[PDB]
């Protein structure tokens, strides 16, 4: 699995240093997806669905969603097993009105997206990823840019100015007036300019400009996220971690991703009958760092809507004749249902022992977290964990090698964040379970996570697009 | 009515002490449609749906949701009924990893589900109520599992060792530290063992192993509630009060499906023409206490789905060939259709009178509460209690019995928790009201409530469900 | 000892159940001692105290004092052992004045009696036991009453109402406003008036006149203690543990009399010469809770006389005619005298490590706790704990089964409640110990302790009583 677990890590580290925002992780998946061979449908057309085949679509650029329908569906004992992760991450979003000079620099004012670890994001080589709206002739042309450069620079405050030495002195980071990034100064701005909007910084408008070969007053607005320019790297004294930006869940939405194009890899190769019996679905949301009440995030009707498509163009010509509907058709397969929410999960930090869970503790290299909850924030049940580690020992004996997992639960007195397990199990009606691998500093600009759970979650996710109708098929109720 | 409300809390006092969890209150309200005659269909197979005939189904085992379809169903002039009444409480359930072994003693440590007075589940003879997944040969084996012996204690910290006699003493109840039940000592784990995970207890194992009958090692892993082992019981002088445990809505909800089940059995028995027009359906919700965001929650997609496979499978016919669709025929029912949402109120408390309201105030025997909100959190509207009141005074004018009800609402500087009645009817898009019967001491391991409010809740969702669309004939808009 | 240490906690079982206050423990124990043909003699008859009988007194029915007179006396060489346990625990007791109607609820106001966990007496189907004064034709008839029904409930305050879910919500139990119990509501207890005093509650003197079969108006007052209607009960998964109520030295005196049972039965059955040399006195003492200030508590002169008579009515001859007086023999026999002072222990709570000394810590099934302090708030020195360590040996030598012990002593910072071991020891002038069970959440409404700590306090007191005089003949001092 080292040789493995390394290139799964390397892929992962190829997917991040081109994904840096949420649009180029939409399009790179996509770009991705599209390399096997998946059909690229859009929203906007018409869905004539096929057996056998597997479909991408980009929702607005924001949410990709990648599905495989498998060859012999059977509404009576057939599944749409779903792999959650979304694509997204805490960034320092770029504002609309960013003209800010004062003391003869040129800055940029960001805005905080999400909830992150945002006095780490002082002091690093910042760069740009996102969307680009602009002119060309009479047409609004679209592109989606990745400045790789350090462009940007949010500065902190030198220690001499206040006082020092104790308590870690007192550090306060004001969300809006000291979070706004230097991009130039007011001479070299002059200095470049002799050889439209006053909103906009022209600094910023000369660099999109250099990108996108026009001119600067065709510009119109962008959403742009503020990215670290250091490429990821393996790290430790034996290359063991992995860490360079936006791990939360755009490492683990490779895992889901990679976790389905192994599966639908081996549904094509090598041609064992229910394999063939699923709707294996594998989206990436958007917005789960601020809530997901979004027209693209999980609380959206964009999934709930994408299945009844699906199953209204798959089976077209059953409605007909034998007067089915789409929720008779939705709610029969809702029973053998599953949700496989990928979010990653807080390793035990050596140096906040009083943050931590006694006995549900994660380690790095140690398996796949299994995230519990009491407030249902992850949206993991005893029995749904109980049939997916059930997987993951179906998983054992073919392939003879172990998935290893470990139980998550943070503390009673503390709070935790929300994931959305529990958003598309209510949207959906689908049992689910919220799984991840442990990484520290979560929610920063930089987060190291292991190699070895990089190879658990794609065989984790590939164990329950395989193994889940074997081990539902052995369940017995009373 | 002193005959009949006795015996109808004596029924309820057997549903409570058998229902020690959501599991075995989904267990228990099954057992107790099917033995009308309610037939039990599964979510997976097919649904062909009939006139006259109840249905029963258990989503997943957590979500109870019983309905009858009527004999005329009339798409013009029809309607569907729904009472709501979510199957939980506040309990401590137990953790996946539970091995805590200190000071010599084995201890369980456990989940606070829920926001309930866990001050108060400290000092009892503690039982386990829910659910245990245990292998039997290659097949994974469920059972609902119900010990009513006490088996655990979570013990509090003796008097002497703080400082006493003041202020109540600065009790502070630490949520992970001081909530852990012993369950054992080491000298008699390791005396009764003689005579293969280390995450699970070892004298839970034996407990669950002993009512399994089967080994330790087959229990894989288990959603397990803790009770308490005390039954309940009429109390005060005059055996005019309730109390046994978890009366947050079960109490309530056996008053929804013991309302609806009169309803069935004035529906088959006697057989004016109104009766037999609606869709009467009653279900209990899982995970209230949490927010209702679950498969088998409020927020779920599951009782639209419901409804839709409902209305899909009993107008199966006439979908074809008057080419009405799904959403055409339920936005054409949702104009006459309603929502009784019940859960408990607060009675006023003689003990704090700084925490009610001077007019809007709830006592024993007085009747309904009525539940008003600024905010919503309950979603009665002054017009659909309105229709509910005339459907209690219909009720009066037949039975020659009063139903009694008080208008209950917050004061407006406190908070008050929200219910599922403002989540189904965002869901549903149907008119809401939410009642219940006062009681003290809610979210608490005992909770007391009258006889005659049981009486007049019963008799409330059964007038709601016989007189809803005598009333709606009669409204008048402009 | 498995078999032994529990028909020994099923006889407790059976005394707590019976013994629902201070009253009913010195009727119970005074039937208890009567069963194995001890004189019942009075204290306002005479005293004509014979060789070789056993003797029990209840002083005004709250102080059990059981006492046997050896065969052999001796002035020269023998001693007065005392074994010492008070009956009572913190109950509420119910106030004279109780009739409280506030919110259409009629209530009792009761008083906090001792220093208890008051917050675990909230949401208990409570009951009474206590002592009934009334009336039956010109004579004042004397009654204990036992109902153990559930008549009464301290209910809590809902969750809704204050603030919740942090740092448990900020709990404090006002001992005046919130500490006072429910009884009825003004509806029925009008409605069960029409098929003097306004001081007393109706509801509650219509519950005392049913038990006592007359008319409400001939009850006077009465000294009632609240109880808990739940019956005790072996817990833990092995049936391992002991709980129900008042495990506060009723469970440790009920080692002090049996203790003291199985000596006297010693003494008779098998009938080498020192078991015959003592006078083994077996005294419960009430009013330990308040501080022993009373006529019938341990700072009382009520032990002192009782010595002082019994001294005087067993030498009576002898005092005549060589002229001694009583001090003179009493002081003579108070230097191979001894006081058994037994009172409940903290066991080393699991949830609160901060709270126990790092050496001196108790765990169950571990053996007697051997109770020393700092500023002698127990009387155990280190000399007079080696003298009953020894007796503990003799009877290993003899029975061969071993008597555990443990030293147990609170830290030095925080402080600890004192108990009778020197009140009695200053009051009597002789040397004492202070030894008990472990137990957890003492001073609570449910207390947990463990079974065979009952088998080796039973022991513990018949080892102290049989082989002190062998232990202290060995003592050589300087
Ligand atoms: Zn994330
Ligand atoms: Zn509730
Ligand atoms: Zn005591």
């Amino acid at each position: 699995m080292d040789k493995k677990a390394r290139e799964y890590a390397q892929d992962a580290l190829k997917f991040i240093q081109r994904s840096g925002s949420n649009f180029l992780a939409c399009k790179n998946l996509k770009e991705r997806l599209e390399n096997n061979g998946f059909i690229n449908l859009s929203e906007g057309e018409t869905w004539n669905l096929n057996k056998n085949e597997g479909y991408v679509l980009c929702k607005e650029n924001r949410n990709i969603c990648g599905f495989f329908v498998g060859k012999n569906f059977n509404i009576d004992t057939g599944s749409i097993l779903i792999s959650i992760g979304h694509i997204d991450s805490c960034a320092l979003k770029i504002s609309p009105n960013n003209n800010v000079i004062k003391k003869k620099i040129h800055q940029i004012n960001v805005e905080c997206y999400g909830s992150g670890l945002w006095h780490t994001w002082f002091d690093r080589s910042l760069g740009l990823s996102g969307q680009v709206l602009y002119k060309k002739g009479n047409k609004l042309v679209e592109k989606l840019i990745q400045i790789n450069k350090s462009v940007l620079f949010l500065p902190s405050l030198a220690i001499h100015l206040q006082n020092r030495t104790r308590y870690d002195f007192s550090v306060k980071i004001n969300y809006e007036n000291h979070i706004k990034p230097i991009i130039s100064t007011t001479l070299f701005n002059q200095l470049n300019k002799c050889k439209i909007n006053t909103d906009n910084s022209y600094p910023l408008l000369y660099l999109l400009s250099k990108e996108l070969n026009c001119k600067e007053e065709d510009i119109l607005d962008f959403e742009l996220c503020l990215m670290d320019t250091q490429e990821p790297c393996f790290t430790g004294v034996y290359e063991e971690f992995i860490e360079g930006a936006r791990f939360d869940n755009l490492l683990g939405s490779f895992c889901v991703f990679e976790g389905f194009i192994e599966l639908v890899n081996s549904i094509k190769n090598h041609t064992n009958d229910n394999i063939h019996n699923n709707l294996y679905i594998s989206i990436g949301y958007d917005h789960e760092e601020i809530g997901s009440l979004s027209e693209v995030g999980a609380r959206s009707y964009c999934t709930k809507n994408f299945i009844d498509r699906i199953i209204s163009s798959v089976f077209k010509k059953e409605i007909h004749e034998k007067n089915l509907s789409v929720q008779e058709i939705y709610g029969n397969l809702v029973n053998r249902s599953f949700i496989l929410n990928v979010d990653m999960a807080h390793c035990s930090h050596p140096n906040y022992p009083e943050t931590v869970q006694d006995n549900h503790q994660l380690f790095f290299h140690e398996g796949i977290a299994i995230k519990y909850n009491t407030n249902k924030n992850y949206v993991t049940s005893p029995l749904h964990a109980s049939l997916i580690k059930r997987t993951f020992e179906l998983y054992y004996n073919k392939y003879k090698q172990q998935i290893k997992y470990q139980n998550f639960m943070v503390k009673n007195d503390t709070p935790c964040g929300s994931t959305v397990g529990s958003m598309v199990a209510a949207n959906l009606s689908m049992p689910g379970i919220d799984i991840g691998i442990p990484q520290l500093a979560m929610h920063s600009i930089r987060e190291i996570a292991a190699v070895h759970d990089v190879f658990f979650l794609i065989k984790g996710v590939f164990a329950f697009y395989t193994y889940y109708n074997q081990v539902l098929s052995t369940c017995v109720h009373d």
